[PDB]
């Protein structure tokens, strides 16, 4: 028997890591060799030596059961799992966590090595260094993230953030928040070019300092910066599995699942993290949650028990995650409940993966 | 000099015990003669002898400097309240707290003795004890509070909740909070009748037990019920101003106010509370450190010094408030902050009003 995971993201190196302390038999597959701190990317690309945090070998911890690959196909019929390579790694128990993809600096997903990561990283940073005004084009999280840890790093650049719609931030946010997030940049200095979308995208020079570029949107607009940073669209990663069940995708790319996070047509497929469709916000803390299920119920699978069920709205959320501050604000309320916002831990919890892999934090 | 204060709610009496404390001489102005700790009415109407501790004497508290009355107008060039008596009272400052109003058990704000309204909830306790089948009609705050509030203390009763959209509670909220809302209900066993408008609802006998009651929708949907809970259409309260600022109010009727919280044609009338026409959730919680401000700013007022400024956001929110749990639900991410749910401490911040009003709880 063998559970083949696709994806060495949050939710893989969780599947993995707890499949091995069951001892059941498993090979992980990524692309890249190394695991990716996604979250802390953009920090990464801004603050000098910190990309060495983000980046975690695979094979260091899982030696023999990681095995990198560009996974082009699926094959739930003769359960092969099919690489760019021309391999295939057949499978009893298949695990999708292929995550999102998206540009650099958010999203790193493509066949390199860990060293050759950081040193992409690393010259980001000096690109930033050079450049005194600079344009991030997308107000999603990943460009929101980036002007705000360019005026972190360096308050006294000049940081222009554009964005297609009226306010920033996922629609599924709370307008209060995405208010919010409009004057967490404005704080910060960031000057905001919202409801303007630029004009010839693919013409840009991005990731690069460059004096005097212009920039002009589809209204006429026009600013002049010295690099250009991409920060639009990430989608879910459904490279691996399109051609087996892109019929039965969700709109946005998502596995339809039941309540064991099980494939509809398939008992012995499951999907967990962005590319499972569930009624919640993707986030790595959920990714996690998810692998705990699947594997238990790969354990139930192999002693014939019964399967256990993800219940979303987990209570195992606690002050460890976020700050010790103990400090919130009040949001809103609901029966029973309050809603509220409490801050980021500030290591954007670089450290729990290095924890999770079993490996000491870089010198 | 008089700072006068219409609305004895929770910013109301919030701003008074502050100006007491200051010793600045003020009257508090309400139709009741008691405050009411309006977010604990629902279960008020349900629990038996629960209603003694929802109503807090405002005299007691406050002697000479409460007023009983219903203001009928607001003259903001005389400086002069006016009440449904015939009598004026003349302010030198004017804090409008007056809050939101709706129909009974969810809302109570009427000319009224203490005994008397306590009364009306008790008399509301046997009515619900006698009916095996109840509809709620108002799928927001307020009926989802009654729904459960019932299935709490009766288990076993039919309890049936109607509502007019598509999802329970108030649109602000995140869907992922308003279908947990529906899951709440759910779980308690609630029957839910949603997109479902009751047909000719000024034809309904309610608060009373009556046995074989038809209630019809206009969409010909029929249930039979043994009482019926009006929980629809609760609107901030504009009756003390309406005269005066009517041509100036937003479309809710709240009122416009600066960074001050000064209505925008005054230095010397305040807003706060869900009257204050501010981009921030209605709660008891920002009535209180609205009054904080406004009774801050009176006294700057005074001393002709710089005034304060309300920021929205503010940081004093602790475990304090909640259970002690220290338990979450992570509902979602943004810029350095983390979207959670906490579970409200469920004596519904009842004693905190007591200790407001510096009156022991009854025995
Ligand atoms: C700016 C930003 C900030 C965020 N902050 C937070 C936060 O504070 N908290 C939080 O909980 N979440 C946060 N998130 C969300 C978080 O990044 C994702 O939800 C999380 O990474 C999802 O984990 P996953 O296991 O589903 O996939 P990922 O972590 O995206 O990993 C997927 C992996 O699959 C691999 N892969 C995909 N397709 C293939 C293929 N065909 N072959 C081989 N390998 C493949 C990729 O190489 C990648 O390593 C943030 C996201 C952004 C953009
Ligand atoms: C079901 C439900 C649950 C809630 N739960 C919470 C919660 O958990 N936490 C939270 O923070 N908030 C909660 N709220 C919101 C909370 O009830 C209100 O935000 C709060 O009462 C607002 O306080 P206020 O001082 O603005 O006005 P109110 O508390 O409504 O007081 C206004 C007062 O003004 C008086 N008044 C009005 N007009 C006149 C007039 N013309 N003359 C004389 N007197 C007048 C009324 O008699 C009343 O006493 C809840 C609301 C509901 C409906």
């Amino acid at each position: 028997m063998r559970v083949v995971i696709v994806g060495g993201g949050f939710g893989g190196i969780a599947a993995a890591s707890q499949l091995k302390s069951w001892a059941v038999p498993f090979v992980l597959v990524d692309m890249r060799d190394a695991f990716h701190h996604n979250v802390a990317a953009l920090r990464a690309s801004v603050e000098s030596g910190f990309a060495r945090k983000t980046f975690i070998s695979y094979s260091v911890t899982f030696g023999d059961s990681f095995r990198q690959g560009k996974v082009v196909g699926i094959d739930p019929e003769r359960q092969q799992v099919l690489l760019s390579d021309g391999e295939e790694l057949h499978y009893s128990h298949l695990i999708l966590a292929t995550g999102s993809d998206g540009p650099f600096p958010g999203k790193f997903n493509k066949v390199i090595d860990m060293e050759s990561a950081i040193q992409t990283y690393e010259d980001m940073v000096k690109e930033i260094e050079k450049s005194e005004r600079i344009l991030v084009v997308g107000g999603g999280a990943a460009g929101v993230e980036m002007a705000a840890e360019i005026k972190t790093e360096y308050p006294a650049k000049e940081v222009t953030l554009i964005h297609s719609k009226i306010a920033l931030a996922d629609v599924e946010l709370l307008q209060s928040v995405r208010q919010e997030v409009k004057e967490i940049l404005l704080r910060k200095g960031v000057r905001l070019l919202l409801s303007e979308k630029v004009s010839n995208v693919e013409n840009l020079t991005t990731n690069q300092f460059q004096k005097d570029m212009v920039v002009r949107t589809e209204k006429g607009t026009e600013v002049v910066v010295d690099m250009v940073v991409l920060c639009t669209g990430i989608k879910i990663n459904s490279s691996a599995y399109a051609t087996a069940f892109g019929d039965k995708l969700a709109s946005n790319g998502a596995l339809n699942v039941n309540k064991h996070l099980q494939l509809e047509g398939y008992d012995n497929i499951y999907a967990i993290g962005d590319c499972a469709n569930l009624k919640e916000p993707k986030m790595a803390y959920h990714a996690e949650l998810h692998a705990n299920i699947v594997v238990s119920n790969i354990i139930n699978s192999l002693t014939h028990k019964p399967l256990k069920t993800y219940q979303p709205g987990s209570l195992t959320f606690l002050l460890s995650m976020g700050k010790n501050d103990g400090v919130g604000q009040v949001k809103g309320y609901y029966v029973g409940h309050l809603l509220v916002t409490i801050a980021k831990s500030r290591d954007l919890f670089v450290s729990k993966s290095w924890k999770t892999m079993g490996q000491p934090m870089p010198s």
